[PDB]
């Protein structure tokens, strides 16, 4: 029908947006001013944050809102090259504030993932992501943010 379409998105963008509310709601969820939602998992002991150019050797799992599972480096059993750079929006940004042996779950708003026509395949449009993200290593120990830099970052979004 005509207004399908519309309606379809409308639907999409709704539960989407359900998601990423319950999301950032956690108590330990913390939300950046993009729309980007993080959560930590783990600390890593690094001392700096990759550059936008650095190579980073990334473990990761992404899934949909419903958790359907559409890209893991852990399926394929080792770890995947990126630069921050290379990637969607979200991931350019969280990856430019973790250092060597941080573990963050992302929620990324479809604004900073694939938007409004989707990934083309299994991620529809208007479509949020979760990516549970660990930064193993950055070529030549990273050349971006200090860690100090980092937690200011991070301490003042949480006050915000």
């Amino acid at each position: 029908a005509a207004s399908h379409e519309e309606r379809m998105n409308n639907y999409r963008k709704r539960v989407g947006r359900l998601f990423m509310e319950q999301k950032a709601a956690q108590p330990d969820a913390v939300k950046l001013p993009s729309g980007l939602v993080f959560q930590r998992i783990a600390r890593g002991s690094g001392k700096r944050a990759p550059a936008i150019d650095d190579k980073c050797e990334v473990h990761y799992t992404g899934r949909l809102r419903d958790g359907t599972v559409f890209d893991s480096s852990r399926e394929r059993g080792k770890p995947t090259t990126f630069r921050p750079n290379e990637v969607i929006k979200g991931w350019t940004e969280a990856l430019q504030l973790m250092r060597e042996g941080d573990r963050w779950r992302l929620f990324i708003p479809y604004d900073l993932a694939y938007g409004v026509t989707g990934g083309g395949g299994m991620i529809p449009p208007y479509s949020p992501l979760e990516f549970d993200v660990e930064l193993i290593s950055i070529k030549d120990g990273g050349k971006g943010r200090t860690a100090e830099e980092v937690d200011e970052i991070l301490r003042k979004a949480e006050e915000d």
